[PDB]
């Protein structure tokens, strides 16, 4: 599922990221837009040979077991293919304790070099939510 920005704002909203861990909306569908590009099943190979899923790139080697990833914990305790779902619900629970690991947002590369210090509101500006 691809996403609309408002779509998945709406969304990430109504399953309780908006102000998360004092972390307002726009941060989140900012991280999700450079992520993902807001595709749900969007999936990337890391340099560590980890694979990041999802929508908001979840890791294979921390979070989310893809059966071919050594050292893998599985901290989200699921199937990263799980976090490939148009229901955004299993990425964004994950996204949760990601953001509660002590980090914060900076855990998101493309939140830290692309969100972090910009006008993250301007990410839900025109939002019915
Ligand atoms: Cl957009
Ligand atoms: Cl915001
Ligand atoms: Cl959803
Ligand atoms: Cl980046």
């Amino acid at each position: 599922k691809v996403f609309g920005r408002c779509e998945l704002a709406a969304a990430m909203k109504r399953h309780g990221l908006d102000n998360y861990r004092g972390y307002s909306l726009g941060n989140w569908v900012c991280a999700a837009k450079f992520e993902s590009n807001f595709n749900t099943q969007a999936t990337n190979r890391n340099t560590d040979g980890s694979t990041d899923y999802g929508i908001l790139q979840i890791n294979s080697r921390w979070w989310c077991n893809d059966g071919r990833t050594p050292g893998s914990r599985n901290l989200c305790n699921i199937p990263c293919s799980a976090l490939l779902s148009s229901d955004i619900t299993a990425s964004v629970n994950c996204a949760k304790k990601i953001v509660s690991d002590g980090n914060g947002m900076n855990a998101w590369v493309a939140w830290r070099n692309r969100c972090k210090g910009t006008d993250v509101q301007a990410w839900i500006r025109g939002c019915r939510l």
